[PDB]
């Protein structure tokens, strides 16, 4: 199983044979919420539309489709030991939101979600990166997944927009997968959760495919009550298929 | 153990003998928050005042009440197993959302609480029953607790109304045991939670026992002081107001 | 290991020893949020300032302090059989709350803090009083504690006041201890983050200020400037360390 560079909410990687199991045939994958890209990098489409609303994933997964030997190079030079105290993490972080260079913008995130607590990804009311440091002994850097996930790139578009916009670009050849922020057990809000079940229903109608993963919720079987439906033991998950 | 013919909040379990230890006695059991009926169904009350704000289950208790074995045979049609799929679930709901007829719907309401999800019974902000598909493997008909519901509520009325005017009923022949919506840890208040101890304290003094279950927490034991409490083991709490 | 004779949330006082581990040396030690007091019981410094916001606290302190042998007579009297039931635990409560004598009301205090409900110290909104009765099967007079901190008292002074204005009493021979209100997993964020500045201002004047707080995304965030140290115990406990 491939792994993505990126330390990312979800595609902590179960529930990968699961979905390859219920996810139907194509000659093109689409992820209206792209995030770590494990989908995309055990899969073997021939083409793929990836995107996602954070303009800062989706400006970095551009340059590590591009530029990817001058992009590993400049990143490289920041795993080493004289990065990993609090003194050149935050003067990292004032760099990264002072600079206008997606470039450089790009090696500093890799950075940021490497050596930052829990690798998450966050942003105060300013707009600011505001994750503090992450107290780690020893971060990987990820060389063969930085080099796998740009072969495979040369296959895709990544597009940064919302859910709604890169579900209307998906065809007759296309299958769709959502991955969309969990339901409850600014944000994703539930009027939107419910959009999107409608866009898929639309989508089949049109003899398109879409898988869904989520929670299993009394919201979750309201909102896909017209998918077939697959409960997955762990709580549980529920995959949902829209299948003309 | 008499078993309740609809799964209903708790369950399912309710704690029944530490209730019946402490429940004092009398000709006249009335219940503010039925629900169940747990305790309806497992005490021996010469008679009974029973009441309930959800309007959908006291129209349905008094339809097994007055037409029991009209209401059985109906009820039983739906548990056929043409009927356990989401196709007809969801067109189930949309029937019932949609029906002004009092027997019908009690019909549903039964289907609807033994294959919707989690026996769940919830609305949305226009009223509509809104609890999803269950996808239960073999949903029980509940029989023969059917017939023992009817044949215990003989001796028994059923109220929609809210539990200051169900309480408004009891005499000094009268026992009353409260089961509201639980304390923390268009809901159930805590302007209403603590109305109910002073209700409680006013039947107290007319010569009247009240009992009352919640969780055991700060504002459960602030709001019945004047009780004698029992804590058993989140732990539970019977507040006993004896004469 | 001296005990506290209130019960008093962080008063459980797991840490020490990483406290004093930790904790510098100096003439005097300011707790801006002093509670229960262990740290100031179980230390040796020559003098202390000591802080609270809660008055009830500080005038019963005052009152241990100066008045020791009237207090520990008149309290010894209500730990009694004949008081540890409702009807009266409601009537002293009710006492407490109308009266308007301190020693009375220092007097009524610890029999509420030993026989109410989870030694818990609250108010309503109109400021009176508001745990209910604890139902222990016997509260422990803390006659000797009592003895300790009244003796140990000589060397301190009691005041009622912000964590802004007590740590503006430190100087240079002043170490500055703070326990705070834990930050989430009423004193809000805003208060959080002053306090780890008004710290900032006191290391750059050289004088040690030691913070103590659950490990988390937030108290990293306010603590970057300090050594850090993470204590297992079941959510992480942070120390934040500003040294000259
Ligand atoms: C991480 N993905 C979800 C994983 C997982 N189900 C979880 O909730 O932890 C969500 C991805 O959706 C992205 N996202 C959030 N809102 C939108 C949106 N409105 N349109 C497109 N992508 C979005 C997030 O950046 C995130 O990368
Ligand atoms: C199920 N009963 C409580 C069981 C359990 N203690 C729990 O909290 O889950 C509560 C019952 O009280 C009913 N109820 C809620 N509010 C009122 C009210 N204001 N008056 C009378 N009954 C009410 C509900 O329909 C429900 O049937
Ligand atoms: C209990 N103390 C220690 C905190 C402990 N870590 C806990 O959250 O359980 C906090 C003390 O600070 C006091 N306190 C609350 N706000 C302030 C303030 N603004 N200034 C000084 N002391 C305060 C409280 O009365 C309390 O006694």
């Amino acid at each position: 199983k491939n792994r993505a560079f990126l330390k990312w909410a979800g595609g902590k990687y179960p529930l990968l044979d699961d979905i390859k199991r219920h996810l139907p045939k194509g000659e093109c994958l689409v992820e209206p919420f792209v995030g770590a890209g494990s989908v995309f990098l055990n899969t073997d489409f021939s083409r793929y539309i990836l995107a996602d609303i954070n303009s800062d994933l989706i400006s970095l997964y551009n340059i590590v489709k591009m530029r990817t030997d001058e992009y590993v190079q400049a990143a490289r030079e920041l795993f080493v030991p004289e990065t990993n105290c609090a003194e050149v993490y935050y003067q990292f972080r004032e760099e990264f939101n002072k600079s206008q260079d997606p470039f450089r913008r790009a090696v500093l995130f890799l950075y940021l979600n490497r050596y930052g607590y829990n690798g998450l990804c966050r942003y105060n009311l300013r707009g600011e990166f505001n994750v503090p440091f992450g107290r780690y002994k020893k971060p990987y850097f990820p060389e063969a997944e930085l080099y796998h996930f740009a072969e495979k790139a040369q296959n895709a578009f990544f597009y940064c927009e919302s859910y709604a916009d890169s579900m209307a670009r998906a065809d007759d050849a296309s299958v769709v997968y959502c991955d969309p922020p969990y339901a409850p057990l600014n944000s994703f809000t539930l009027e939107q959760q419910a959009h999107l079940a409608e866009i898929a229903e639309g989508l089949v109608e049109r003899h398109i495919p879409v898988l869904i993963s989520n929670h299993d919720t009394m919201l979750t079987r309201e909102w896909y009550q017209r998918a077939k439906l697959h409960v997955v033991k762990v709580v549980d998950e529920l995959l949902a298929l829209y299948k003309p």
